[PDB]
């Protein structure tokens, strides 16, 4: 059952189309969030993608034809496409777009100086006590579109309706905090049907504009999850997560889009150092295993590239698929969605989606937790410096199960590629997990 989606940051349409057929489809990913496909400014920095010139599908990821080929090829594989949409602004200053268009002085090929809000600057303090300035002034200098204008709302909605016709099935509304929820509701009245849409709102609390103001127009990104999960795994006790979710002040599970990190907060935008990324290796594995196993939110697995510190640097200068050679796990693309632990976690979630309850919770009161998803699956994480050799109780049928985190079940279901977990006649399991490791089993990965 589809339950997870991945974000292939800066991946071009070619790589995404291939990745769909070769891995994403077969593994179980529901869909893919792609980088803005519309025309943007020229430059190698990743953030150039967030400075639109027009809405013609000519970006750094490829052209219209290529984009279309990508949507189609993924659909056949069983993978939807989510398009990161810019609804709050347009490029800044003056220049040229990736499709050859010119712009300058709030004058684009499809917008005039009158289609924008009068120029003013958004200040750090404005977020706390001035929703007006937050949604009407310029964010980092980006021309702020007049989202209340019928003309503006029509051109954006036309862009969205085109991508739907092409087959896009979801949308990410970027910088939704900088756009009045009222304007978003108007926009959606012009959008055909009801495509999956989630809004990027960064609300850690104490802000003029609350995340809750958008629960009505679609899902919302819950940044608390990220910083809290990271902070717990780094400086707290995993035993605290027993009631993670609404109990910690988080928005409703069925409204939240959670994740361990994203392209922003992994660069210091929306999260401090406590956030966990691919650079933390095994820590990232464990953290991801928790997220995918825990029945809260719609998980967004991250797929990034090593930027060697430079937070402005763009993606690698080599495709993920280099003449039959996969450029992953090294100094270019990290392809975390392919890491055994993370993919294994995706598998767990997919086969336990028929029991969104956390059962038989157990913990050593500190950094060894364990719980199940009813008789559909069970997991355990050991973050201590000694082996977890405790006997836990499960609701799973006795037998031999594959630890889907370290391997998978064979075709004939008569073997596992990784280690085998045993559930005794009484439904218990005599754990045997080394320091900083984990296990996870489900009903669709049973032997013989
Ligand atoms: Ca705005």
């Amino acid at each position: 059952t589809p339950t997870t989606f991945v974000h292939l940051f800066e991946w071009n349409w070619q790589d995404v189309a291939q990745e769909c057929e070769q891995y994403l489809g077969p593994k179980g990913y529901a869909a893919v969030q792609v980088s803005p496909p519309n025309e943007h400014i020229t430059g190698s920095q990743w953030w150039t993608r967030y400075q639109p010139v027009s809405y013609e599908l000519q970006s750094r990821g490829g052209n219209r034809a290529q984009f279309i080929d990508m949507v189609n090829r993924c659909s056949a594989a069983g993978v939807d496409i989510y398009v990161d949409t810019l609804i709050n602004h347009m490029a800044a200053g003056s220049g040229t777009g990736t499709a050859g268009n010119s712009f300058g002085n709030k004058s684009f090929p499809i917008y005039s100086p009158q289609d924008f809000h009068e120029s003013c600057t958004i200040n750090n303090s404005d977020y706390g006590n001035d929703r007006y300035r937050v949604q009407n002034c310029e964010l980092v200098g980006l021309a702020d579109l007049d989202t209340a204008s019928n003309y503006v709302q029509n051109t954006i909605a036309a862009y969205i309706n085109d991508l739907q016709a092409i087959g896009v099935k979801g949308f990410r509304f970027d910088a939704s905090k900088h756009v009045a929820a009222s304007d978003i509701q108007s926009l959606m009245a012009k959008v055909n049907g009801s495509p999956v849409v989630f809004q990027e709102v960064i609300d850690q609390g104490g802000e003029a504009v609350g995340a809750s103001e958008y629960l009505s127009t679609g899902l919302v990104t819950e940044f608390k999850y990220s910083t809290e999960l990271g902070n717990t795994f780094r400086n707290g006790s995993l035993a605290w997560l027993s009631n993670f979710g609404e109990g910690w002040g988080f928005m409703p599970s069925s409204s939240a889009v959670v994740f361990v990190d994203n392209h922003d907060n992994q660069r210091g935008h929306g999260g401090a150092g406590n956030v966990i990324t691919f650079e933390d290796g095994r820590l990232y594995d464990l953290a991801n295993v928790f997220m995918l196993a825990y029945p809260y939110g719609y998980p967004q697995v991250m797929s990034s590239y090593d930027f060697h510190g430079d937070t402005d640097a763009g993606g690698p200068n080599v495709p993920v698929h280099n003449n039959g050679n996969l450029e992953c796990f090294a100094s270019n693309w990290k392809c975390e969605h392919r890491w055994s632990y993370i993919a294994g976690g995706v598998d767990f979630r997919n086969n336990t989606a028929d029991n969104w309850a956390v059962t038989n919770w157990w913990d050593n009161t500190n950094n060894q937790i364990s719980f199940g998803r009813g008789s559909s699956g069970h997991m355990a994480i050991n973050k201590e410096d000694s082996t977890l050799t405790a006997t836990v109780q499960t609701d799973m049928a006795s037998g031999q199960y594959c630890n889907v985190l370290k391997g998978e079940l064979s075709a004939d279901a008569k073997s596992c590629s990784g280690e085998v977990i045993t559930v005794n006649s009484d439904g218990t399991i005599n754990l045997n997990i080394g320091a900083w490791d984990a296990m996870a089993i489900h009903k669709n990965a049973k032997l013989n």
